[PDB]
């Protein structure tokens, strides 16, 4: 039914308006589904698209491009190799390989090789050894992951973020450095003052002797 | 009802597909129109590809500027050298070099060179941040100020960035900072604050001693 | 050998199960390789995929989509224009244009126009004018790059990161602002104390001349 194969062997365009352009053992089952080519691909979702080896573009609007990208949650994308989005993980976006989406919530983005999804936390405040930090902006959706535990990735060439009480811009090392220079100066001032207080203490104690 | 007259144009199969551009390809689907030189529609339904060397697949995409890539559902690209992959994304004419991997984004305020990642993500204009005033405290000499932005969410719907490596901490560093680096600096600040209190106690007791001495006169 | 062209001119589907759906001067040489269309594309890798103008999807599972994306390292992806991954850079993901992968290591991710790759550094500690900061989390492959030197990009709409001794969450401007408010307050407290110590010194010095 306005379906097209294409060329190759054992290819099936079973979906209405579906297309398999070629390759081997490609099955496009969804309405408006597409397999550009490769081998052992499926595309069961409406308007889905797969190319490469052993992908499953198996939910509506799924994009699965490369090797062994499985998509079974709506409006999701996986490009690269060995990635899986499972049914009821919606709007998940992977550009990466050998990822882990066990903990990826809806809306989450995974970037890079060996990258893991992680559940969003709500961080409005923080307590650091008896000091309270309060009033954090942007305590919301999923997360954006750039690596996994034990295999973290630096983010580089990051522009200086707005530094203010509502800012939700990322901060770079120079901004931390700049605040730390003041902290280091405060700590030296405290020492200078301490020396002064000690000397003042000695003079008082000196004074009563030979009064 | 297919249409492939021009040099090296190909349809493909399906219905109401048109490969009007020189070397253009529509591999199949329904109501796909590839109009640009070297344009390509892999399949799906209601796709356009008016740009040179453009590529669309899925439902209702417009890969309508040079080298546009529009892949999924309802990706409209009308700005040169731009990409949208996912769902309901738009790059307008005069937004160049913009890259979206996401859905239901907002590129109203996105400038040239922006990257949008994720669902409900909004574009934002770059600001120049060379310094900052916190209370009466001045912070200066920030790196990576005076290109577009990289957005990970929208106002009210921000996203944590996780598994970030410790960034270099130096006066020229443009590396992102992670929570353990702010924690480390905060431990020292907390220690300064306690030291201040200890010292304040000591000054008060020294004060009393001075006052007591006058009443030994 | 289950190969398919497609339409167009000077297209070649030389690989087993390879597909060129159309276009001009496309050569698909790898097993299970695919060229969706365009002009002057190559796909020498197994299960590779190219579309657009002048791409090389020339390593296993390569995805090269747009204009002048060259992939010659395994399991890599480039989408956009003018991007290159050389033989011996594996698992590199580019969504961007006019990038520089000279210094990109394996596993690294490049985002956006004019973006440069950068070697990972190990940052366990830092020394800021006589102050030591230690105990950093997330220190030991590749980096995630958002710009180049001189063309840094701000990251925006970042959620508040966890603030703890092990956190590898990114930090936003409001979190730095929150810490800086306390630093500013420490600094004023130091001034107030300094004034007090000065006055106490005057009392001591005056007293001796009431003797
Ligand atoms: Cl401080
Ligand atoms: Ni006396």
């Amino acid at each position: 039914e306005n379906s097209t194969v294409g060329g190759g062997g054992y290819n099936q365009a079973k979906g209405r308006n579906s297309t398999v352009a070629g390759g081997y053992n490609n099955e496009a089952t969804g309405t408006d589904s597409t397999i550009a080519g490769g081998r052992k691909n499926q595309a069961t979702g409406k308007g889905s698209f797969a190319a490469g080896i052993d992908n499953k573009a198996n939910a509506d609007n799924a994009v699965a491009l490369g090797n062994k990208n499985t998509i079974e949650g709506e409006n999701s994308v996986a490009i690269g190799s060995n990635n899986t989005v499972k049914k009821g993980q919606q709007n998940v976006f992977i550009l990466g390989s050998n990822t882990d989406t066990t903990n990826a919530q809806n809306g989450s983005v995974l970037l890079g090789h060996n990258t893991a999804g992680k559940a969003a936390t709500i961080v409005n405040s923080a307590e650091v050894g008896g000091l309270s930090l309060t009033g954090f902006a942007g305590a919301s959706n999923g997360t954006v992951s750039v690596g996994k535990k034990g295999k973290e990735r630096q983010i580089v060439h990051v522009g200086a973020g707005e530094i203010s009480d509502t800012s939700t811009d990322a901060v770079n090392g120079s901004q931390l450095h700049a605040l730390a220079t003041v902290v280091a100066q405060n700590k030296a001032d405290i020492k200078d003052l301490d020396d002064e207080v000690g000397l003042l203490g000695e003079e008082i104690n000196k004074h009563h002797h030979h009064h």
